[PDB]
């Protein structure tokens, strides 16, 4: 509720500096990350 | 700096209550009065 410029994108990002979503894919992949490197482990045992 | 419909009138009506030229028409009048009265006061003596 204002006539600033600028002051939407200033308050929105204050509001949410990181959206969830974003936080949700970077959790997902991190925590998968070490059973891909058991299966690679894995694989260079073999061959 | 709003987007609020009405604050203009109130923010107007609080800060300027009465305006200077009513102040000073309404002074200028109430200061003659006295002449006029007795101006009338003379007219009404005679005749």
């Amino acid at each position: 509720n204002t006539l600033q410029p600028g002051c939407n994108q200033a308050c929105y990002d204050r509001a949410f500096p990181i959206s969830h979503i974003r936080y949700w894919v970077f959790q997902i992949i991190m925590v998968c990350t070490p059973s891909l490197c058991f299966i690679t482990y894995s694989v260079h045992q073999s061959a």
